[PDB]
């Protein structure tokens, strides 16, 4: 059972993961310096013990600053904090995996990360640009070799630089490539994908559960709805009539309802907020439960439409979203 003080759930490698974490992606341009550090500190003060981040979010040094400050003052021990980092598309070449993880460790100034995941199954041209596009606009797709990339990840765990290994934005067959790998040492313990009531991931969740893989729900609140990259065709998730009606019943916000929905069914949620009140609000989800009837009803909101389509990359051979799941 889950509580504010104790809400870690088992991973297949004997480790465990806090079922709620703080997401840390924020638009580099429109975000004040220090905002991420401040939020991570508030989150830890609030009770979060899981932070989701990525070097390419450009604020990993702020995440590290915050975690180390809280450890230094004795708010938490290192082992009490769960940090997930991500290997980006430009860094899939096996020889680059360990140096890329080591960079993140040096940025955080920590000895290990709790979880390290392949960010997308698509490889891009290695280089100083995380989004490689030629003069004419065309994205530069390096050939993907997921099993080889995974082998390089496994070696990182063998070296003790990371406790658990996972993936993100992987479809069922991409998960199969790895699960069926000849001589596999460490299976993925987690797949981080878009998940929330408008895109509930019914099949992928069942598939993962059968293979003892935990789903981490990114954009669990339906995203910030930034037009530049979000599919704003769907109505804003938080304005949903049913989610709002249930909020009233429990004296909770729509956001609190949607978070409770996913964690109640064993899905890890990583809502992002850099706002003091909302950081606290998102954590207050252990003092009520939804009925099965309500869960069913929230499930039924599924639109099978993604806020996060990444269409500009739909031409890459490993684009994950062509398949049904
Ligand atoms: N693996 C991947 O490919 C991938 C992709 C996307 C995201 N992620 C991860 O998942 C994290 C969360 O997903 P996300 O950032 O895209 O979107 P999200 O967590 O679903 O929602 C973020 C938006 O909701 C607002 N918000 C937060 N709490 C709220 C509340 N209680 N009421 C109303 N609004 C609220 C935030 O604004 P404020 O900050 O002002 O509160 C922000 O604009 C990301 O930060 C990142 O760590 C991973
Ligand atoms: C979706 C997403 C995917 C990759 C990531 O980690 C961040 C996220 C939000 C920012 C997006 C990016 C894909 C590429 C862009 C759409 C860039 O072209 C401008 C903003 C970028
Ligand atoms: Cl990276």
């Amino acid at each position: 059972d889950l509580s504010a003080a104790s809400h870690r759930i088992p991973l297949s490698d004997g480790n465990s993961i806090p079922i709620i974490g703080l997401g840390t992606y924020s638009e580099p341009k429109s975000t004040p310096k220090g905002a991420c550090a401040t939020s991570v500190k508030v989150a830890i003060d609030t009770g979060y013990r899981h932070i989701d981040g990525a070097y390419i979010y450009q604020n990993e040094h702020e995440v590290g600053e915050a975690i180390r400050e809280k450890i230094a003052e004795g708010k938490v021990r290192r082992e009490d904090i769960f940090y997930c980092g991500k290997l980006w598309a430009t860094n899939h070449v096996p020889e680059m995996v360990r140096p890329t993880l080591e960079r993140t460790l040096r940025v955080l100034q920590l000895d290990y990360v709790d979880l390290y995941i392949i960010h997308v199954p698509m490889a891009f041209k290695p280089g100083d640009e995380i989004y490689p596009r030629d003069e004419n606009g065309k994205w530069l797709y390096h050939k993907s070799n997921l099993c080889a990339t995974w082998e390089a990840m496994e070696a990182c765990k063998d070296a003790g630089l990371v406790k658990s290994l996972g993936v993100s934005n992987f479809n069922r067959r991409q998960l199969e490539l790895i699960l069926n790998k000849p001589g596999l040492k460490h299976k993925p313990v987690s797949n981080q994908v878009e998940c929330h009531p408008y895109f509930t991931q019914p099949k992928l969740l069942k598939f993962c559960q059968q293979h003892d893989i935990v789903i981490t729900a990114y954009s669990p609140l339906g995203t910030s709805r930034n037009p530049i990259w979000v599919n704003v065709s769907s109505p804003p998730l938080l304005k949903d009539a049913l989610l709002n009606s249930l909020g009233k019943r429990y004296n909770k916000t729509a956001a609190q309802i949607v978070l409770r929905f996913n964690i109640q069914r064993g899905v890890v949620v990583i809502p992002k907020s850099f706002n003091l009140e909302r950081i606290k609000e998102n954590f207050q989800i252990f003092d009520f439960s939804l009925t099965e009837e309500e869960m069913k009803d929230i499930e039924a909101l599924n639109k099978n439409v993604r806020f996060v389509e990444l269409l500009m990359w739909r031409d890459h051979p490993e684009y994950p979203f062509h398949d049904e799941y």
